[PDB]
């Protein structure tokens, strides 16, 4: 019995597993729980707080991945299998993990909070990539990572109803930060000095807690990875979120409080099943049930609020990959496919855009292919292939990002961003998807610091410097070292310069305007256009 | 007769000429200055369309330059050269439809290609006695035949009440038209191929080029085509039957006056009462907008030039077109508020919307905030510098650059071989201050060989580049391809397709391919404003 192992909190103790690390050990507590299973008649429920147990908690094995949709689009490949459940499916799964150096840290460690992205449909904190081991040891941080519901057990609502009030996934996160207040001392991590983490869904996620005083207590520094609250597809009105509530309930056979309980009558798998046939258009980048504004967790949309929020002592790391939208187009767009090099036609060019932007109107659609048309090579299929992809990253990711650093920035806010370039020598991913959406966060998490995983020298070198970015902005609010002349510093992005650099295996660089021209397409021309016609 | 000079009499048509014997930098010219080729369209002729000049009896003097028609001369900027240098330069008249030959001299052994030149200045001002249309150059150093002929402008030229019978519309290009007819009857008299007649033009003479192009009995009258800086497509150069009904009925209520009592009142005013109230009539605030132009009558333009230009044959068709490199700055002082040639014109961001407003008069809210968010800079979005800049390329591309490379692609894609340019060369001599760059009109002077006048001052630099371009333009005249057939060695002008979309810059430094005329920026132009026009 190793007492570096054994650790109370307020719901009573537990025993953690010592675990190696390329540099040394780390002490790991796995499959904590942090709520009452949410099953039966939890279902769709606000979570509550767990209930204190007796005796030793083991915590020393992953707990069980939130009942989810499973990817089975590419049978056996890595490049989704790596994203798919690594543990049994289960409503009954909340349940976050630690990480901690061994011996556990002599005085209060900055700690980090994980919150993984899978479509607001999908994800685990036991995922590989998520692995806080390298983090912990190499950087002295204490790691934190939480499962919360997705797909409709997270997110189908009934806005305004008592028994799917919505946003219960984003309450699961809430609960988990509020036991990171309570507990994280005990592991040796400051309460003071915490900093949320994710990406894509788990972004938009970080962002919300932003944007909903209840959870401002409770983070003090946020880091989103490609992705926003603000955008196309984070979040649905009261109304779409009951339409797609009510179609689903009909869909497996179903007043709110009657048909919420009919709901949850049904197996888990039934509900799951009909997930993807209540979404309004053929579409990609799009997810069934996700947050929705119900003026309750999210007082008003996310657009709304950040641009008129007080965001005075909030530092924030933000950026995005070089090709967000390259990986949605194997999922949807007719001509692409992860097996040959998807060269496209003018005509699937515009089909695909009528898909990648579902919402838009044929005028605003016709805007969008104009803009991305190369009137030079119009038909060349490279260009067409490569746009179609622009398009989806744009529209999704990076406009919503360049948005979201501009809000903050003019309102207060200290923001650091980025655009990660560098292609992981192991990708599974054919050449032509560049950089996809997902593929930096093996980087921060320093997988390449395992030799095991057959990572470039240059990767490990690479890994540990994005560490070290991560952690000095968790301790600081700045990612640039502390006591290092030259560099090139990483400078903040202003309204005024944009300034923003790139992560590759070269030195920072540092660039202005984040696709600039073309956001300002986005994010003022086509409200303009829609809003009209 | 008896002690002339035997190489200055000629006989024509309509009579025995006598020209003079004038002065050029390598040698003597023969020019055949004031030769009527209409009757005056004066009195009951106001508004009508010409009528082939009566013959004459004995020999016409034809030593100096006629009258200029009549039009609104620009005091903007009163004794400045930079606007002096267009204002009519011979006694204003409605008797006025004269025209001009240079050719070598002595005349020519063989026959010689004919280059026939066009003025432009908006279809409301021009003459083809400036000194920047002098065919003394061409004529000396390249052996040419040099026309250029007056024809109507303003309300005399354009005026029309469509279907009307005494203001059909398009009278000013009708004198065009008599005066291309005029050469195919009589410039054989001066040595010159009636077979090999070329026509180039500026502007609105580019604009006016371009409908003798798409109005088939004019087509018989020449076999090449020049279009500098000017398109008949365009939101500027043609008005419809409705528009111009409406302007002209709108002059005659201003000038106090069924369209034949309309028309008899317009008749009895002073030529100058029309012209004092020409600008009264256009629809909104606005630049590079003319008041009366060449109208769709569905007779001279059987439909708009955009239908014809779409679904024309140009198949033994050649065209040489271009545009410099700054189009729009020059209109920018005549009604955008913040620009002047006086000062740098650094402005404002609302000086810009509203700058575009006047500069995109035809735009709606909805797209005139377009062309401001495809215009901005956003990275410096407030710089002064460039949303100047940006005011005049706005101008410059929605009149002229993109309306010309919309013209190149359709002619390219249906048949006519085309030559593109872009002019970058700024004369040294330039009155007009430097954040103008090479504006509107500029090209001209080193096309017509000005630069070999010792006199005016150009640079020994400049005089090479002028004998450059009049060759380029002289060889595109005999062979419809500009290239030497000789040297191999200068870089070769590619002809302008579809699939490559290339065009020359043309400056001191030898030629230099370029692919894609402002292609990005035209497509918003070309192929998404239309669209949100339908809706
Ligand atoms: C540039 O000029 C514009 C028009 O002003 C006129 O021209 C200048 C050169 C003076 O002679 C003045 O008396 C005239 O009224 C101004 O509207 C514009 O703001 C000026 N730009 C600046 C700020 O210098
Ligand atoms: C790529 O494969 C998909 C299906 O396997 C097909 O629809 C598409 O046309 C292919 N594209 C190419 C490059 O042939
Ligand atoms: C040309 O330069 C001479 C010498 O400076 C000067 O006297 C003359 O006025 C100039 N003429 C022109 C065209 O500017």
């Amino acid at each position: 019995e190793d007492p570096q192992l054994l650790v109370r909190v307020r719901g009573g103790q537990l025993r953690g597993i010592r675990l190696k690390a390329p540099g040394g050990p780390v002490s790991a507590f796995l499959g904590i729980p942090f709520a009452e299973p949410p099953v039966g008649s939890r279902r769709f429920m606000p979570p509550e707080p767990k209930r204190p147990w007796s005796g030793v908690l083991d915590a020393t094995t992953f707990q069980n991945v939130c009942y989810q949709y499973v990817d089975t689009l590419y049978p056996g490949f890595e490049g989704t299998e790596m994203w798919n459940p690594n543990r049994e499916l289960s409503e009954d799964c909340l349940y976050l993990n630690v990480w901690t150096p061994y011996p556990r840290p002599a005085s209060p460690t900055p700690v980090l909070i994980w919150i993984y992205g899978g479509g607001f449909y999908s994800g685990a904190a036991s995922l590989d990539v998520y692995d806080g081991r390298f983090l912990a040891q190499v950087e002295g941080a204490v790691l934190v990572s939480m499962n919360y519901r997705v797909g409709t057990f997270g997110f189908l609502a009934l806005p305004g109803s008592r028994e799917a009030p919505g946003n219960v996934g984003l309450l699961d996160q809430r609960l988990a930060l509020q036991w990171v207040q309570e507990n994280i001392a005990a592991f040796g991590g400051d309460p003071m000095s915490v900093t949320l983490f994710g990406e894509s869904a788990g972004a938009a996620s970080v962002g919300m807690h932003i944007l909903s005083l209840p959870s401002r207590s409770l983070f003090h520094r946020a880091v989103l990875q490609s992705g926003t609250p603000n955008g196309p597809w984070a979040t649905v009105s009261a109304g779409e979120a009951r339409r797609r509530a009510t179609l689903l309930a009909r869909l497996v056979g179903c007043n709110d409080t009657e048909l919420i309980a009919c709901l949850r009558t049904r197996p888990a798998q039934d509900l799951v099943d009909h997930e993807w046939h209540v979404l309004p258009q053929e579409s990609i980048f799009r997810f069934s049930f996700v947050p929705v504004v119900d003026g309750d967790f999210l007082s008003d949309t996310p657009e709304a609020l950040i641009n008129t929020g007080d965001f005075q002592d909030l530092q924030v790391l933000v950026g995005v990959v070089k090709d967000e939208g390259s990986y949605f187009l194997v999922y949807g767009v007719p001509g692409f496919s992860k097996d040959n090099e998807s060269l496209i036609s003018r005509a699937q060019f515009l089909a695909g855009v009528r898909i990648g932007v579902p919402q838009a109107s044929d005028l605003a659609a016709e805007a969008v292919v104009l803009h991305y048309t190369d009137w030079l090579h119009p038909e060349d299929p490279t260009h067409l292939r490569d746009a179609m992809s622009a398009v989806v990253g744009d529209h999704n990711v990076v406009c919503p990002v360049a948005q979201l650093a501009g809000r903050l920035a003019a309102q207060g806010a200290r923001v650091y961003a980025y655009i990660f370039e560098h292609r992981a020598s192991t990708l599974t991913w054919p050449l032509w998807m560049g950089v996809p959406h997902g593929y930096e966060i093996e980087f921060i998490f320093g997988l390449p610091l395992d030799p095991s995983l057959n990572y470039t020298t240059e990767e490990r070198i690479f890994a540990q410097r994005l560490m070290k970015y991560w952690t000095n902005f968790a301790r600081t609010g700045d990612p640039n070292d502390p006591r290092d002349s030259k560099s090139p510093q990483w400078p903040p992005y202003t309204t005024a310069a944009q300034q923003y650099v790139s992560l590759n295996l070269k030195p920072l660089e540092v660039r202005r305007g984040l696709r600039a021209q073309t956001c300002a397409f986005w994010n003022r021309f086509l409200p303009k256009l829609l809003s009209a016609t």
